[PDB]
């Protein structure tokens, strides 16, 4: 971890080339992620962009929680830049991008095997466990914020909103718990959001598709629980190694996570155990 010059980060991203394939790898609400090469390693450079004050607060927060953090299932922050006109965060490069992009087979990548999906589910849950052990709430758990390294190891990203009620309601609505949408801040909200990620993994479908019926993946769960559908009907067809048994084990974990009453949901510790029993 050390301070980078804005102009060094500009240089290694070809002046922040927004063309893909180009240096642009992804983007979100809080900025664009660029491929760079600094020191003697390939790096991800997140140039932050929209409130200018809230943006700087999310920047300082990310640094405060991740500056010294090292974990198997969390991204590694290598440094930052605030000396230029734009705020930049620099991470270790995740060559296999986001769980979302790999579930979508973006840029012609092969579909993730059920085996790969199970290990990624366990990894992410191990990442969320470490945060809850250290009394951190993520507040933005989703397939886009689960990155995959050279070995498809799950790495949780985005700690800008990482932390009771609140005034400014923040997060990705497709993944947010009912109480999180009301402004409640609790680690039980992360468990819910993880439940939506498990539905994405089982189905290969994004949490929200405006051109889909139903539009929210949450409804598919609701439809299955009301005996109209079975999970069997929504299992990702782009797999050859998926067994109904272990699929239903993961769906059972997803269902418990997606309980509308926060207190009925399992803790992250119970989620890990149920996901281990799934494979063991
Ligand atoms: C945030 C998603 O951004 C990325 C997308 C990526 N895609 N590809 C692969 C890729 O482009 N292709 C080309 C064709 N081959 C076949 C394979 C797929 C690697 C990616 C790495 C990405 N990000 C990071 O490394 C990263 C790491 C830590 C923190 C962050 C943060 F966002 F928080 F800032 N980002």
């Amino acid at each position: 971890f050390h301070s980078f010059s804005f102009y060094e980060l500009k240089n290694v991203t070809n002046n922040f080339d927004e063309r893909p394939i180009g240096n642009k790898m992804g983007e979100g609400g809080f900025g664009v992620v660029y491929k760079g090469y600094v020191n003697n390693t390939t790096v991800a450079v997140k140039k932050l962009a929209a409130t200018t004050e809230e943006l700087k607060q999310q920047f300082d927060q990310e640094i405060k929680v991740m500056a010294k953090c090292q974990h198997e299932n969390l991204v590694e922050l290598l440094g930052f830049s605030s000396d230029g006109d734009d705020l930049c965060l620099v991470y270790v490069y995740m060559p296999n991008g986001s769980l979302l992009d790999r579930l979508s087979c973006l840029d012609g990548t092969p579909p993730l095997s059920w085996h790969m999906r199970c290990k990624i589910a366990q990894g992410a849950a191990n990442g969320i466990n470490f945060l809850h052990e250290n009394h951190h709430i993520h507040r933005d758990i989703k397939s886009a914020n689960i990155l995959l390294d050279e070995a498809f190891t799950a790495k949780i990203s985005d700690f800008g909103l990482a932390r009771v009620m609140t005034s400014r309601i923040v997060g990705t609505t497709a993944y947010m718990a009912p109480e999180a949408l009301r402004g409640e801040i609790t680690p039980k909200s992360d468990i819910y959001s993880f439940g939506v990620v498990l539905l994405e993994i089982i189905t290969g479908l994004p949490a929200v598709d405006e051109h889909r019926e139903p539009q929210l993946l949450l409804d598919i769960a609701a439809a299955i629980e009301d005996e109209e559908k079975t999970i069997e009907d929504y299992i990702d067809k782009k797999m050859n190694d998926a067994d109904s048994t272990s699929v239903e084990a993961m769906y059972s974990v997803a269902s418990q996570c997606l309980h509308e009453k926060k207190n009925k949901r399992p803790d992250i510790k119970k989620v890990q155990q149920l996901l281990q029993e799934m494979t063991a």
